[PDB]
């Protein structure tokens, strides 16, 4: 029952299913095993299990070589997100080849197109596009290497890309923030006026809250945006948890619309919403009362989205697949699978955030 207990199973679930050779996309350096090993790892920092860690750096060390050389996909922010298991591998092992790829990663921002006041496009694909996913993908990742190689320029730079994101995605009537925004306008979900998608998918969301839950404590102490990137979150989490739902305590693939019949409850946008709720009480950013929002929606998971087969694998179901910018029906219509790892990472990831508050409840 303790919110560890179910992170091991699952980790363990997926690293039996899976060689690090498997683990897809196979022998790609991408984030659905980036987000899933920052899962495993944490879950090591946590249990203390030497096999966590083996496992995360026996996938590291199949892509990266002797001299630190990685494969990968150039243009994509996508392609940033793992660098973050370089971090503790590196601190763990002192072996600079994990250093020697940081830095071809965080080269990649001098390299990447750019939106007229800055902002990142998400892929060479998806000119003058910024996704909100793309927060996670490359802003925790950037501070983390300005820390370790005290480059203050790259806090300029999350600030600016957030900055931006959340000036042309912020919707002010509910709080919720658009999945895209095409400068452009070319992109056929585009709207004509504001240049934003149409719909509040989930995961998108979460990417963003988990990420502003994550990097305040990166900044240097007394920055200005600690205190707006604790604000934002306090905002958004709000907008967020005014659409739990009553009955399961989980989130809908489109937040906003559950009493639609062709919507439905999804697993990783519910578990991303989850970490920042945790993260945002343990380090003091939102109030303690958002614990029962948590329990409740901790429950619901447990009892609607897990199981356990009769070989004894536990199974998260009802993960959006890989999903990109879009219509309505495009995202209720996207296909909903199980222990997917952006979606196994996010339940990991949860958990660990979890556990503290789990284990003080009442006192």
């Amino acid at each position: 029952k303790s919110p560890l207990t179910y992170a091991e199973a699952l980790a363990n679930t997926i690293m039996n299913t899976y060689t690090v050779e498997e683990l897809p996309p196979a022998n790609r350096w991408h984030y659905h095993q980036g987000v899933f090993l920052c899962g495993v790892l944490r879950l090591w920092e946590a249990t203390g299990e030497k096999r966590y860690f083996e496992y995360a750096k026996a996938y590291a060390d199949l892509l990266i070589d002797d001299n630190g050389n990685l494969l990968f996909r150039r243009d994509e922010l996508d392609a940033i997100q793992a660098g973050l298991i370089l971090f503790p591998l590196y601190e763990q092992t002192k072996d600079e080849r994990y250093v020697k790829a940081a830095k071809r990663l965080r080269s990649l921002y001098g390299t990447l197109n750019r939106t007229s006041e800055g902002g990142f496009w998400h892929k060479d694909g998806y000119p003058y596009q910024m996704w909100l996913d793309g927060l996670y993908m490359g802003g925790p990742f950037a501070l983390k290497y300005a820390n370790l190689k005290q480059e203050t320029e790259l806090f300029d730079q999350v600030v600016l890309q957030e900055s931006l994101m959340r000036k042309h995605t912020k919707d002010a009537k509910t709080g919720l923030f658009y999945h895209a925004w095409d400068e452009a306008k070319k992109m056929p979900w585009a709207n004509e006026e504001t240049g934003c998608s149409p719909e509040f998918w989930a995961r998108s969301i979460g990417w963003y809250v988990m990420s502003l839950a994550d990097m305040i404590e990166e900044l240097p102490k007394k920055h200005p945006n600690r205190h707006v990137w604790k604000n934002t979150l306090q905002d958004m989490i709000k907008s967020i948890c005014r659409y739990q739902d009553k009955e399961t305590g989980l989130w809908y693939q489109i937040v906003d619309k559950g009493d639609r019949s062709d919507n439905w409850l999804e697993s990783s946008g519910s578990c991303l919403y989850m970490y920042a709720i945790a993260k945002g009480i343990n380090k003091g950013y939102l109030d303690r009362a958002y614990e029962t929002t948590l329990l409740k929606a901790y429950q619901g998971l447990i009892q609607h989205k897990t199981e356990t087969s009769e070989d004894g694998a536990f199974l998260v179901k009802d993960i959006c697949v890989g999903t990109s910018a879009g219509f309505y029906d495009y995202y209720v219509s996207r296909e909903r699978s199980t222990n997917d790892l952006h979606g196994a990472g996010a339940f990991i990831l949860a958990m660990t955030e979890l556990e503290p508050l789990f284990r003080s409840a009442g006192k």
